[PDB]
């Protein structure tokens, strides 16, 4: 850990070890799994099958090690010859310290002795225990070198042990409440270590002293390399003489998959117990990346009762699925954001001992002289979750904060990105968060010199301290802080961000926070999210409550604006959908009105209630013909002007063809088509209002409700709320609603305007027999002769006039002749006074207003 | 990266000392009528032309289409009422094609910019009045 590395450049000896590793102990590989290897090391899972001069090497340098001090967790595996290791799990009653009195030893050594006796004989006894205070009490450890019998010899010397019971009575001379069971079964079939090897958050043993006898075959400290005699390889030795693989792996050698695996056992109980959590989870992690697949085992078999019922198995049908692909929107950071929320406190804990190790490690490594790099990274791990850095159009860096409760800010940017020209917020993040931690990287350093050391370390601690003094001062210099944001810049940099901001239509932002409608029920989220939300409206959203007075009051106000009921569902249900981002299905919406009638009003209202970002005002001017203007809004709306409006085929023609607007249109009269293509008739709808309000017109809605928070408020959770309802009921189908009064006006529109589509409904009649294949240029001077009776007197041949009735609404019921001719089929022409024959087709207690029946 | 110097196609997937900047986001496997949508494109398109001859020789032209060197010089006029898939088939493979390669050209460019085809394999146009 960061102990290890202060450790590390604690010693200048120590050097040895590393150098002798990388250089002559690094050609001899042994694979982790085999049994060949001898010496083993946890650190990072490396197994090794050495042979005995480098393995007396290391021996001697772990002995200068230990002289030194330091921590090893070196491991060995005893081969088919070995000594003895015994392991004695002495859970005493009390934590009082049994000591060991030489006749208790050589007691114990007799009866191993005799143990020993009735097997394969032709010794040195050495002794060591735990430093005791811990739970579990001590533990006993007894080497017998000499010999080299590991065999099933063991394995009956461990069943006599455990049924043997002048042991169990010294440990009860010794006062120990467990006479037997201390022994593990597994103890020569399992690795052991070497002298000074220290367990996890566990010092390493001491030796108490080390005895020595003589076994004849028929008569029944400190001045030895005692590592080196120790070691059950050691076949030279001097004194002594020869008479879930993947999960480790990714453990030890990934320290973040550390970290998170140390946070998940802040995770409560129903995450990994639920389908839900835990496959959040594993998507998350599949998100991280594909090789933490045994951290994901591992938080499986955190719930072995589900692991086994196909925990394991669903695993493999989500994180290899994930693995493949994930479309959870999350990452890690939602992760911390949960343990954060459920385990604040040691959150806290965890976040500054990573940040205080990072700065530590730093600061060892380079004699206590930071730069721009190490501030950078020291900051991103701290603060690197509520900033992103991305290049503009113009080739320029650009920052984002992510707007957060109790901090000054506009009203309406809560839980969402906001852009920033300078970081300010992180310019002085960075003069007064960092400077607690450089405070603490301070009182460690003194905290080591309160301890007792050697005196050239302690200089060395001297001049470290000292160098890092003359570093406090460009935590606060203003062009250390440009170079600190600039590597930020660099660091904080997320690729393919500015073209995703905004980009689902299923995502509003609000006032107090942000809604999403990608299922009923809408969720409004008011709490951080990993969604990056620019736009917004200032319009907090506000759940939709039918008793409310302002409710009622729009709904009143809505029932008073549209005398129709079902086609005040259909426009209503409309303008509901019109929110949508998206592609809309293309329709036009003409809205008549002779003033004082508040259709204006409720435009203004809907434009102020959506905001700029999504609303925008568009002039009769662009259509009668800024036209960039439009694009990437929701809605678009016009405004009355004079009586003169006319408009351009083409401008409609691409209007009516991205677009991912709601386009409407308001004035006074009437307004004057002069086309007959049903392209362009087919995405045109129209309205014409009925009722005036005159002095009743309200002037408070006009004025104070057109500004009242609260109206648009609820206008909003109403209109939400219709939303869920079509989406409920149509799926978002518009197309599907039922509205015989709009219908019906547009056909009336359209055979006011569309000359030719008046003659085909009038005079054009599909029989529902028969055959029509005369028609010919024939049809062409029939409507001739008509528009003489009906328009103008001209004279109107024109093949191309067919061509584009057949592009026009008469597209279907039609044929390819084999001539290729313009013939109809079951059809009759109406001449002056022809009448069409039989069967020839032309060609609730305001409570609905609430909530009407699906099917009305 | 998809290379057409020789027959068969070959994608390299690894490293090439092609220089290529350019690109479309397609990725590219080898046809088969496995894939239904094979099979439902190519009954669309013999829909959309039951002669067999012209529809062979256009599609053939569009085949060609994807290669930016020097062409024929030849030029290729389809007429069609509106909504008969003609409109779909255009969209469909300037969608494939993609910016780079592809592009919708204004009617008011032939009627009378004009430079702006320079890097593109195919262009077009759409129905104006």
């Amino acid at each position: 850990t960061i102990q290890l590395t202060a450790q590390r450049k604690y010693l200048a000896e120590v050097q040895a070890l590393e150098t002798l590793l990388t250089r002559e102990l690094s050609v001899f590989l042994t694979e982790p799994g085999s049994k060949k290897t001898n010496i083993i090391n946890r650190i990072t899972g490396k197994t090794y099958a050495l042979p005995s001069t480098e393995l007396l090497r290391l021996y001697e340098h772990l002995e200068q090690c230990r002289k030194q001090g330091a921590l090893m967790y070196f491991l060995e595996r005893q081969g088919t010859y070995s000594g003895l290791m015994l392991d004695y799990d002495l859970k005493l009653n009390t934590n009082a310290v049994p000591p060991l009195e030489p006749p208790a030893l050589s007691r114990l050594c007799h009866r191993i002795f005799v143990h020993i006796k009735n097997s394969s004989v032709l010794i040195h006894f050495f002794f060591t225990l735990k430093p005791e205070v811990v739970q579990g009490k001590y533990g006993f450890h007894v080497l017998i070198p000499g010999l080299k019998l590991a065999a099933s010899t063991k394995k009956s010397i461990i069943g006599s042990l455990q049924h043997d019971a002048t042991v169990q009575k010294i440990l009860h001379e010794q006062g120990v409440t467990n006479p037997e069971s201390c022994l593990d079964p597994h103890s020569a079939s399992v690795p052991s270590l070497l002298y000074g090897s220290s367990k996890l958050n566990h010092k390493p043993y001491q030796l108490k002293t080390g005895f020595e006898l003589v076994f004849d075959s028929s008569d029944p400290l400190e001045s030895y390399n005692l590592v080196s005699e120790l070691s059950l390889t050691n076949e030279q030795g001097s004194l002594v003489r020869p008479v879930d693989h993947s999960l480790s792996i990714l453990m030890l050698h990934d320290p973040e998959a550390r970290y998170l695996h140390k946070i998940l056992n802040l995770l409560p109980p129903e995450y990994y117990v639920e389908y839900p959590l835990w496959s959040n989870v594993v998507f998350a992690l599949a998100n991280t990346s594909a090789n933490y697949r045994p951290l994901a085992e591992w938080f499986s078999q955190k719930c072995p009762e589900k692991w086994n019922t196909g925990g394991k198995e669903k695993l493999e049908k989500l994180w290899n699925d994930a693995s493949h692909h994930t479309e959870k929107k999350i990452t890690k950071r939602s992760i911390m954001y949960w343990a954060h929320k459920h385990a604040p406190q040691q959150y806290k804990e965890i976040v500054e001992q990573g940040y205080f190790s990072i700065l530590a490690e730093y600061v060892y490594s380079y004699n206590g002289m930071l730069e721009h790099y190490m501030i950078a990274k020291v900051i991103y791990a701290m603060m690197g979750n509520k900033f992103v850095v991305d290049v503009d159009s113009n080739g320029k860096y650009v920052w984002f904060e992510f707007v957060l409760p109790g901090q000054p800010m506009n009203q309406g940017e809560i839980w969402k990105w906001r852009k920033e020209v300078n970081p300010d917020e992180l310019h002085i993040y960075i003069s007064e968060n960092f400077s607690r931690v450089m405070d603490r990287i301070t009182e460690h350093i003194k905290y080591h010199l309160s301890q007792p050391h050697e005196s050239n370390i302690l200089n060395y601690y001297k001049k470290l301290l000292k160098a890092f003094e003359r570093s406090k001062s460009k935590i606060f210099n203003d062009s250390f802080k440009k170079g600190v944001i600039r590597q930020a810049e660099f660091l904080f940099r997320q690729r393919s961000f500015i073209q995703t901001l905004d980009t689902n239509p299923h995502l509003l932002g609000v006032g107090n926070g942000v809604l999403s409608i990608e299922t009923i029920p809408a969720k409004l989220i008011n709490h951080f999210h990993e969604h990056p939300i620019h736009q917004y409206t200032h319009i907090c959203y506000v759940p939709f409550n039918p008793e409310n007075p302002w409710t009622k009051l729009l709904l009143n106000a809505l029932q008073d604006i549209i005398p129709e009921l079902d086609a005040r569902l259909w426009i209503m249900f409309y303008l509901s959908t019109a929110i949508f981002r998206g592609l809309k299905e293309a329709l036009m919406l003409l809205w008549l009105g002779g003033g004082c009638n508040g259709k204006t009003f409720l435009m203004r209202l809907v434009a102020m209630v959506l905001g700029d970002h999504y609303a925008s005002k568009l002039n009769i001017s662009l259509l009668t013909s800024a036209f960039m203007r439009l694009k990437g809004r929701g809605y678009g709306y016009f405004e009355e002007t004079n009586k003169s409006e006319v408009l351009n085929t083409s401008r409609l023609k691409e209007m009516v063809n991205q677009m991912t607007a709601t386009m409407v249109a308001a004035s006074n009269y009437n307004f004057i088509i002069d086309t007959t293509d049903h392209g362009t008739w087919r995405r045109l709808r129209h309205y014409r209002s009925k009722v005036k309000f005159c002095h009743k017109e309200d002037p408070r809605f006009i004025h104070e409700y057109i500004m009242d928070p609260d109206c648009q408020n609820a206008f909003f959770s109403i209109l939400v709320y219709f939303w869920e309802k079509l989406q409920k009921e149509y799926n978002g189908q518009i197309k599907k609603v039922f509205c015989p009064t709009i219908e019906s006006e547009t056909e009336a529109y359209r055979k006011s305007q569309d000359t030719l589509h008046r003659f085909i409904t009038e005079r054009v009649v599909e029989s529902p027999s028969a055959e029509t294949v005369y028609n010919l240029s024939e049809v062409v001077t029939a409507y001739a002769e008509w528009y003489n009776t009906n328009i103008n007197v001209k004279r109107h041949i024109a093949l191309e006039l067919s061509q584009e009735l057949e592009n026009s609404v008469l597209e279907k019921y039609l044929q390819w002749s084999p001539n290729k001719t313009r013939i109809l089929k079951g059809c009759r022409i109406l001449h002056k006074f022809e009448t069409l024959q039989p069967g020839e087709s032309y060609i609730e207690p305001k409570n609905k207003w609430w909530e009407w029946s699906p099917n009305p």
